[PDB]
């Protein structure tokens, strides 16, 4: 596993989350789902814990963009970028972008909104791309199909563990 430079972390525990819009792709509970499955991935391995925001700056703003939005990095079309997002820091910092020029699904019938956006929560909370072919952070997105049988890997779990350690048992 991988942090980025200067280990940025999250001086908190308690984070919130806004979902900022969202996709013509999906229903909203779709949408609201995947988000908070996202999250609690994250949750059963650490002492942090999520709420949501409706309005105000939240630490960790979602949404969907197409080509240019509002920064220095817009997308490219269908395919290959489906996502980014900033590491754990003030204003820009922690939020995720999303691709709606690409097909987002509850199912591994286009691009699953679960797998992908678990993956960007991990940027947002500190963890850079982890070598391990078979870790949630590698940056190689494959059309698994296989939810079914989803494990954050024991890397993952080292990865976020080692920036705010095990959840309180
Ligand atoms: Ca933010
Ligand atoms: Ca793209
Ligand atoms: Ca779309
Ligand atoms: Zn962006
Ligand atoms: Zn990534």
């Amino acid at each position: 596993f991988r942090t980025f430079p200067g280990i940025p972390k999250w001086r908190k525990t308690h984070l919130t989350y806004r979902i900022v819009n969202y996709t013509p792709d999906l229903p909203k509970d779709a949408v609201d789902s995947a988000v908070e499955k996202a999250l609690k991935v994250w949750e059963e391995v650490t002492p942090l814990t999520f709420s949501r925001l409706y309005e105000g700056e939240a630490d960790i703003m979602i949404s969907f963009a197409v080509r240019e939005h509002g920064d220095f990095y817009p997308f490219d079309g269908p395919g290959n970028v489906l996502a980014h997002a900033y590491a754990p820091g003030p204003g820009i910092n922690g939020d995720a972008h999303f691709d709606d020029d690409e097909q987002w699904t509850k199912d591994t019938t286009g691009t699953n909104l679960f797998l992908v956006a678990a993956h960007e929560i991990g940027h947002s909370l500190g963890l850079f791309h982890s070598a391990n072919t078979e870790a949630l952070m590698y940056p190689l997105y494959h059309s698994l199909t296989d939810l079914t049988r989803f494990r954050l890997s024991q890397d993952d779990i080292n990865g976020i563990q080692s920036l705010y350690g095990p959840p309180p048992d």
